């Protein structure tokens, strides 16, 4: 397609600075957008924004088109006079879902009750037009919440067979006993998709472009499988009868063991792919560009047995990916995927990602640890510039703290190479700026860097640490630390190769 020539940020709105102890769809959010602009910023990434379960990470959520809750603007409704915002006293720079958990649920369940009192018949309407609108998913998705609450924050495919296998009565029944906990779970999607869709307005104003990102797998405990047993390797328990992940490496011996759901490509294909048709939908009302996390998985993907605890018995199994996205251009007429092929990829799926000139990624942090052939190196970069430079993606480590743990020959090597690019730093704060430079100055169209390096914050700001069981997904930025002074350091470099 034609990605042109600029740079782009990584910042998720849980790390947007905002009082009560997360980010919000807020203003501060129209201010990182001023800033972005400002700074020269033609494109802001973001993570998987949908419901979040234990772990707190993006990418196990419990629906593939509802909304992160937790991302909701409450002072807009405090400011009509829906629920008084108290504050437990959240931490600076860093989200607590323990606490957050505990406080923005119930002070949420309260603005619905605040809103069904004074609301006006303007919102009222406007709501309830959403409702009918996102229908398809969202009554599935309320549902399933809904029940998922009323069941003590059990798996779905836990819950009693009428419900789990969703019988006519059961999934009637539990819909009227539950009707004031679904028109909730609805309003706060409603109240979500209504600020991204202004803060997306407000992007698209500042002549901002905003990339998304989902992962190709869903997750087992969700309101789609749940709802569409049919579609994954499911056995009649609920209970998925093959599991997602990695065959084993170098590194793992064991591979990995991700348990998300498999796909029935069988069954899509013959639906017309139209749980992706209607999942890419959603997303490009959402965003200009999305990611999907894992992309040879639409080539190939590794088959892995639920009942082995690791990857090892499993096995390669080829999957759609022609068809997928030759439906995908028919119905869009074009396919505005990012496509996340890192790591170890097969041909079959280079092939793929090309026939539909779809972007690759390209991470530096990984550029240095071998020789020149290292395909992360800016001169190793294809010619249509088709391709996305990150300094290190959110399931890495910040710059600093990478330069900070990286083998003695990377950093060595890489001050090598950065000064063939006519680039070179000093103090050790200073290297997340030579890589960036360093990324822009590539044939790369898109160059997307995470606020951690704006920044240069250690390893501490890290986002999500795979492998790690907590304090993921975590980082949050603090008052004004996007100072303008970063700004016009960033637009420098944007002009100065030319990406403005």
């Amino acid at each position: 397609m034609e990605l042109p020539r600029a740079f782009g940020l990584l910042l998720h709105p849980t790390s947007l600075p905002g009082p009560y102890g997360v980010g919000v769809l807020g203003q501060e959010a129209r201010d990182f957008l001023r800033f972005l602009k400002e700074a020269g910023g033609r494109y802001w990434q973001v993570l998987p924004l949908g419901p979040t379960g234990y772990g707190d990470s993006p990418y196990q959520s419990f629906s593939a088109f509802a909304g992160n809750p937790y991302l909701i603007d409450l002072r807009p409704l405090a400011e009509r006079g829906y629920v008084r915002l108290e504050d437990p006293g959240f931490p600076q720079g860093r989200v607590d879902y323990g606490l957050l958990y505990a406080w923005k649920w119930p002070a949420l369940k309260e603005a619905f009750r605040g809103f069904k009192e004074k609301a006006s018949p303007e919102e009222r309407e406007a709501f309830a037009a959403f409702r009918e609108r996102e229908a398809w998913w969202l009554e599935d998705y309320a549902l399933f919440m809904a029940l998922k609450g009323a069941h003590g924050g059990l798996p779905w495919n836990r819950w009693p067979l009428p419900l789990r296998k969703r019988e006519e009565k059961a999934l009637r029944e539990a819909k009227s006993a539950l009707a004031e906990e679904v028109a909730f779970h609805a309003f706060t999607q409603w109240l979500f998709f209504r600020q991204w869709g202004a803060l997306k307005a407000e992007a698209e104003a500042l002549g901002i472009r905003i990339i998304g990102d989902m992962p190709i797998f869903v997750a087992e405990d969700s309101a789609e499988v749940w709802a569409h047993p049919e579609w994954f390797h499911l056995d009649e328990e609920g209970r998925p009868t093959v599991v997602a992940g990695v065959p084993p490496d170098y590194f793992s011996e064991t591979g990995q063991r991700w348990g998300n759901p498999l796909y029935r490509w069988d069954v899509l294909e013959r639906e017309g792919f139209s749980f992706w048709i209607r999942r890419l939908e959603k997303a490009l009302e959402l965003f200009h560009l999305v990611r999907i996390d894992h992309f040879r998985g639409f080539e190939a993907y590794w088959e892995i047995p639920a009942s082995c605890p690791t990857a090892v018995e499993g096995r390669w199994v080829k999957a759609p990916g022609e068809k997928l996205f030759q439906k995908i251009q028919e119905v869009f007429g074009e396919v505005p995927v990012l496509a996340e092929d890192l790591g170890v990829i097969t041909p079959e799926v280079e092939a793929l990602r090309d026939r539909f000139g779809l972007p690759g990624m390209k991470v530096l942090q990984f550029a240095f640890d071998d020789g020149m052939e290292n395909p992360f190196l800016p001169h190793n970069y294809p010619a249509h510039g088709r391709v996305v430079v990150y300094t290190g993606t959110h399931d890495n480590d910040t710059t600093l703290g990478w330069y900070r743990t990286a083998t003695p020959h990377e950093k060595a090597f890489m001050a090598r190479y950065l000064a063939d690019w006519g680039i070179t730093f000093r103090e050790e704060e200073e290297v997340p700026w030579a890589l960036m430079h360093l990324g822009m100055k590539s044939v790369a169209r898109l160059a997307v860097y995470p606020v951690q390096d704006v920044l240069a914050l250690g390893s501490e700001a890290r986002m999500n640490y795979p492998g790690r069981p907590s304090g993921n997904w975590a980082w949050r930025l603090l008052p004004g630390e996007l100072s303008p002074e970063h700004g016009a350091r960033l637009r420098a470099m944007a002009e100065a190769t030319e990406r403005l």
